[PDB]
């Protein structure tokens, strides 16, 4: 995937209706049913401190970016076989495009 700079205004909606119950993104955030994510990206997969990940996760052995975040969060169990992130994903460009607009931004 190519991501696109969008709309995080968009982006954020669409983080508090499909992400907010599993995840917070501010610095020294709580984990919840999955991992806090603030400075994800540039970190390797798998690596917020204090979370138990699965091995599937950490042993992805990717730095993450917004067109590995863009690919990741259209299909999470098709890019990351053995995770145990319930989420279908999200199929729509637009809407990985704002939501990782927004993204960058709230876990800066
Ligand atoms: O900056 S904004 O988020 O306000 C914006 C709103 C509209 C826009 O048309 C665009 C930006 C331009 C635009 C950008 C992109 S991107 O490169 O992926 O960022 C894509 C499109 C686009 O028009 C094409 C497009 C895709 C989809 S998708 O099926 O979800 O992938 C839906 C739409 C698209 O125009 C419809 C649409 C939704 C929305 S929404 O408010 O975000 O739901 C605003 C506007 C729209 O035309 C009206
Ligand atoms: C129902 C729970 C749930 C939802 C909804 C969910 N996640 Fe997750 N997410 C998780 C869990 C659990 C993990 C850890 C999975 C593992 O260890 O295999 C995770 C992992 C991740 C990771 C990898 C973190 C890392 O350090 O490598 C990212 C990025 C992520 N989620 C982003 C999102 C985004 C963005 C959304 C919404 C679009 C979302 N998630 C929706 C539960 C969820």
């Amino acid at each position: 995937t190519e991501f696109k700079a969008g709309s995080a205004k968009k982006g954020a909606t669409l983080f508090k209706t499909e992400c907010l119950q599993c995840h917070t993104v501010e610095k020294g955030g709580p984990h919840k049913v999955g991992p806090n994510l603030h400075g994800i990206f540039g970190r390797h997969s798998g690596q917020a401190e204090g979370y138990s990940y699965t091995d599937a996760n950490i042993k992805k052995n990717v730095l993450w970016d917004e067109n590995n975040m863009s690919e990741y969060l259209t299909n999470p169990k098709k890019y990351i076989p053995g995770t145990k992130m319930a989420f279908g994903g999200l199929k729509k460009e637009k809407d990985r495009n704002d939501l990782i607009t927004y993204l960058k931004k709230a876990c800066e």
